[PDB]
């Protein structure tokens, strides 16, 4: 076929919704699937003989590029979609856990002193960390945290509030264009 087709897996509602809208727009087929992590891994790995690229954001798309042999793409979580997190969850009191995959995404110090908050970072490397990361937020007597999706469930099953990082259309038509970029280039 002629027709190019991309799937986006993501938790995120405003991204799954969004996608089909921008799909029309680009000419090309959308797939939207739900999940993260290893799960999605597992979805990707399934649809990668039907598509011809998959998008996903942060650690998910660690675990897709790892296990499937199609363009990758990653939507990168920003420096802005992180203040906007952080600003939201000071509703709930001023000292959070702000997790994140791997390495930072902005400077703590930064933030600490831009929204007038105080925040101890954790990182984590891998889906088999999350509970127990968790179960360290509360022994700091951390009642916030401030993380992608998957980790804010697990906040938020253990007690906590939990404020996600969202992404927005601009991070979702840059992914588009590198995705299609990357296909014609495999093409």
């Amino acid at each position: 076929s002629l027709s190019l087709k991309i799937a986006l897996i993501s938790q995120n509602e405003n991204l799954l919704n969004l996608f089909p809208k921008l799909a029309l727009e680009k000419n090309f087929i959308p797939i939207t699937k739900t999940a993260s992590l290893t799960r999605a891994s597992k979805i990707a790995f399934g649809l990668q003989d039907e598509v011809d690229a998959i998008i996903s954001r942060g650690a998910t798309s660690d675990y897709i590029k790892k296990s499937v042999s199609i363009p990758s793409i990653s939507i990168k979580v920003t420096r802005f979609d992180t203040m906007r997190a952080v600003y939201n969850a000071k509703r709930f009191g001023n000292e959070l856990a702000l997790i994140a995959y791997k390495h930072s995404i902005v400077d703590k110090h930064e933030i600490e002193a831009m929204l007038g908050v105080k925040i101890k970072e954790f990182l984590f490397s891998s889906e088999d960390e999350i509970t127990t990361l968790i179960s360290k937020v509360k022994t700091e007597n951390i009642k916030i945290v401030v993380s992608g999706k998957t980790v804010t469930d697990e906040a938020i099953k253990q007690g906590l509030y939990g404020e996600t990082i969202n992404s927005g259309e601009e991070s979702l038509r840059r992914a588009i264009e590198e995705a299609l970029n990357l296909i014609e280039v495999r093409n």
